[PDB]
């Protein structure tokens, strides 16, 4: 449900549509 949307900082915006975090240590 409203998978996409606006996402939060630090979390790179795919181009298909999801959110995934970089939070490469």
């Amino acid at each position: 449900e409203n998978f996409s949307g606006g996402c939060v900082a630090g979390y790179m915006r795919t181009p298909d549509g999801r959110c995934k975090p970089t939070f490469y240590q």
